[PDB]
């Protein structure tokens, strides 16, 4: 309980961080068919960073 329970991103309804599995070829800036979309950044590429 720091300052906001829930803020305004991707965060406040997101049950599941490890459906990235299979996408499009094309889904952010991966390269081929999907692959991976956590290897771009520290931080998650949702909403806000």
């Amino acid at each position: 309980g720091r300052r906001r329970r829930s803020v305004q991103w991707c965060a406040v309804s997101q049950p599941e961080a490890t459906k990235c599995f299979q996408w499009q070829r094309n889904m952010r800036k991966v390269r081929g068919p999907p692959v991976s979309c956590i290897k771009r950044d520290s931080p998650i590429q949702c909403i806000q960073a």
